[PDB]
């Protein structure tokens, strides 16, 4: 480029810098291309472009200004890549801004999306504010190969479509222009299909939907919107390894959590809203927006220890009851709660605590509803065709053709979505199972073989493998987390080496080990030892996740006080055993709200949480117990640098059955850092158990879950014990301890410390 066209860039004299800035070919060669991408990054030292999908990293270089970069770079398609840039002793990661110079679809955009590799279609797609033909507007674009005629209808033309009817391009997708409208605009599109019949559908791709059950989608300027603030947040994660943090989840269902009053408007970012009821039972309760979530629940999560909240689906979806994993609108933010700049003032707020965001995200199944994807346009379109793969019959759900490219592309490109528009920090995925088999759930003679005489349903699993493939180049640091309820192998291991490239999975086998170990009156624990220690068998076999959730509190299974046998201070210690058992066993922590503070009733997600519990000082002494734990989860790096290593952990005796004691060391990078955990699963209390140790020295009594600040009876070592020349446990030294009644000790040794 000459420094004339530069200056005119740098000073903004230049007509049009599209013309200059982004990704430009230079020339083809015989079996390649040469591109050159071109930033203008005021106050940035310097840059690069990222390639991530090809494991690619080229410099940029200024060109005749410090400001001005240029890359060259030859290779086929120079489709997908992102910019870093360098300001000061900081680096960010975004996508390019002069990517895309109009708002229609181009060939390319077509190309790529019928190949079902267009990893930002969503930019395209849908409905966007933008400029054709010189005049501002909103470009809406469908896909719906089959249909006969499409039409924009809403509240600019009073539902009457027939002055906005789409032209279809490419055999493919329906587009349109409407000039001087805008965000707010409130559509659907009307489909005549083969046959003549005329229906209505919410966009596929709308970012924004009225409030169920109305259905109509809504215009979102979603890059004009919202000012960010987390770009230090994002650079940590980016150059962090998840894995290696302690990762203590706190699980909400956000319609459930807390509710207020619908005699008054709901609060949003600067404005307010008519209040969203939560049922005709119950019609003097609304829910809260995400405005108010971040007000309240923020600062409880954070003030609690967890590091990061994960969230039930809140995709739209128009059926409270369902909890959110029936979705039909994927592409936007429930409207329950508000609009989209409300939920992304609620991420950046976390991020500002230092809190992260994971989101359960469904891409499994949708339901049947008329306004949502199915039969789309008067075909089987986002589902197979065949009921056998096509239907998850007992759910009366219908399952995406995973193999379908344009199906493919729009669930790939939605997860990048969340992260991309939203700041998310992770995905959740429920009943993978239901993906991975072609016989889920399905009787005999009711399904087919794949076509290798198997039950593997390979179009699943490939778009799996490329979800988190592709995750985890354009977003590394995120958490992609399972629940895989049959044995599938390697869950949470890369696909280079033959797994489905999560990062964690749930250990339902610990949670079921460990609930119905618990749910047994004490003096018969003996005879289930077993469920204490088994899960270490399997353990390293996958990154494990120990998920004490949603699911577990409802349809008759108790909340987890309920669960416990005996009287009122035994439930309680109980809970606390369990849980700091937990959080001492490797793995990764998640749990529901409730949980935390002693809540007796079930889950009801049609009210909200039974705050006034905290009143009371047991229910107190419980929440200050899990905020304690929290913090020193945080606090011990042997809790949570080595859960996925051998050197993390190991048993220092585990066969004392007949008093249902266990005990274990875990380890961190510091040999000074190592825990001594001992665990009394009984009611008696033990004046002197002993147990090996490592070193002599002074152990300090770091926990104990009988703490009488907790709502124990306080027993326990006064402070530490100073450990004995006395081999025991194939170990040089011993500790004499006294072992709390149902309860768990975390002791630490104090090399510092005066004999
Ligand atoms: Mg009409
Ligand atoms: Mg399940
Ligand atoms: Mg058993
Ligand atoms: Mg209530």
């Amino acid at each position: 480029i000459s420094a004339d066209q530069v200056n005119q860039i740098i000073y903004n004299l230049h007509h049009d810098p599209f013309e200059i800035l982004g990704c430009h070919l230079l020339e083809e060669g015989k079996n390649t291309k040469k591109w050159v991408v071109r930033a203008y990054l005021p106050k940035a030292e310097a840059a690069w472009v990222i390639r991530p999908t090809e494991r690619k990293e080229d410099p940029m270089n200024s060109v005749h200004h410090p400001n001005f970069f240029e890359c060259i770079i030859e290779t086929p398609e120079l489709n997908h890549y992102q910019l870093k840039v360098k300001e000061g002793e900081h680096e960010k990661v975004i996508y390019d801004p002069y990517a895309f110079s109009s708002p229609y679809l181009t060939d390319e955009d077509i190309y790529l999306f019928s190949e079902g590799n267009h990893h930002r279609i969503y930019e395209k797609l849908g409905a966007h504010v933008g400029e054709i033909n010189g005049v501002k507007g909103v470009y809406f674009a469908v896909w719906a190969p089959n249909a006969r005629n499409v039409s924009v209808i809403g509240d600019f033309n009073n539902w009457d479509g027939r002055e906005h009817q789409m032209r279809k391009r490419n055999y493919t997708i329906w587009e349109l222009f409407v000039p001087e409208i805008g965000s707010g605009t409130v559509y659907k599109y009307e489909i005549k299909n083969s046959e003549g019949h005329i229906y209505e559908k919410s966009d596929p791709y709308g970012f924004y939907r009225e409030v169920r059950p109305n259905t109509a989608s809504i215009v979102v300027d979603i890059d004009n919107i919202y000012q960010w603030h987390d770009e230090e947040w994002l650079e940590k994660r980016r150059n962090s390894d998840p894995l290696k943090q302690p990762v203590s989840v706190y699980e909400v269902h956000l319609g459930s959590w807390l509710h207020g009053s619908s005699a008054e408007k709901m609060p949003l970012l600067n404005g307010e809203a008519d209040p969203v009821i939560v049922s005709e039972w119950n019609p003097g309760a609304r829910f809260l927006s995400y405005y108010e979530l971040a007000e309240k629940l923020i600062p409880y999560v954070k003030d609690m220890g967890y590091t990061h909240i994960e969230l039930l689906p809140i995709a739209e979806h128009p059926f409270d009851g369902s909890w959110g994993y029936q979705v039909t609108g994927f592409y936007s933010p429930t409207s329950r709660f508000g609009r989209p700049e409300d939920f992304m003032y609620f991420v950046d707020k976390c991020h500002e605590n230092g809190i992260g965001v994971i989101l359960d995200w469904v891409p499994g199944h949708f339901p049947k509803d008329s306004h949502g994807l199915a039969y789309f346009d008067g075909t089987h379109l986002y589902e197979h065709a065949d009921p056998r793969i096509g239907e998850h019959k007992e759910w009366g759900t219908l399952v995406f053709n995973y193999g379908r490219h344009e199906v493919r592309n729009f669930l790939v490109a939605n997860v990048l979505f969340w992260f991309d528009k939203y700041h998310v920090d992770g995905i959740r995925v429920d009943a993978v199972a239901s993906m991975l088999y072609r016989n889920y759930l399905r009787k005999e003679g009711e399904w087919i073989a794949n076509e290798y005489g198997g039950d593997e349903h390979i179009e699943a699993v490939s778009f799996i493998r490329e979800v988190n493939t592709l995750l985890f180049e354009y977003f590394p640091g995120i958490l992609s987390i399972a629940e895989e309820s049959t044995e599938w192998e390697k869950v949470s291991r890369p696909v280079y080496d033959g797994g489905l490239g999560f990062n964690l999975k749930w250990d339902m086998g610990w949670m079921h080990d460990m609930l119905d170990y618990f749910n047994i009156d004490p003096y018969f624990r003996q005879y289930h030892q077993n469920n204490v220690t088994f899960s270490m068998l399997y353990y390293y076999n996958e990154n494990f996740m120990l998920a004490l959730s949603h699911d577990e509190i409802v349809h008759g299974k108790s909340n987890m006080l309920g669960k416990m046998p005996g009287d009122e201070w035994q439930k309680y210690a109980n809970v606390r055993a369990l849980f700091t058992y937990m959080y001492t066993h490797p793995g990764k922590k998640t749990m529901f709200m409730s949980m935390e503070f002693g809540q007796w009733s079930e889950w009801n997600v049609n009210g909200d949480l039974e705050w006034h519990l905290l009143q009371y000082e047991p229910h107190q002494q419980l929440k200050q117990f899990f905020t304690d734990l929290n913090a020193l989860y945080q606090q011990e790096p042997a809790l949570y640098t080595h859960d996925f290593e051998y050197h993390g952990f190991e048993w220092i005796d585990c066969n004392d059955n007949t008093h249902s004691v266990v005990s274990f060391l875990r380890r961190s990078d510091d040999p000074n850092d190592s825990l001594v955990v001992v665990c009394n699963f009984t009611p008696q209390p033990h004046s002197h158990y002993r147990i090996g140790v490592p070193e002599a020295g002074y152990y300090v009594e770091l926990f104990n879950s009988d703490a009488k600040q907790y709502g124990g009876s306080n027993m326990g070592n006064l402070g530490g014990k100073w450990a004995d020349e006395w081999s025991f446990h194939n170990k040089p030294y011993s500790l004499d301890l006294c072992l709390p009644p149902l309860a768990v000790l975390i002791l630490k040794l104090d090399p510092t410390k005066v004999p």
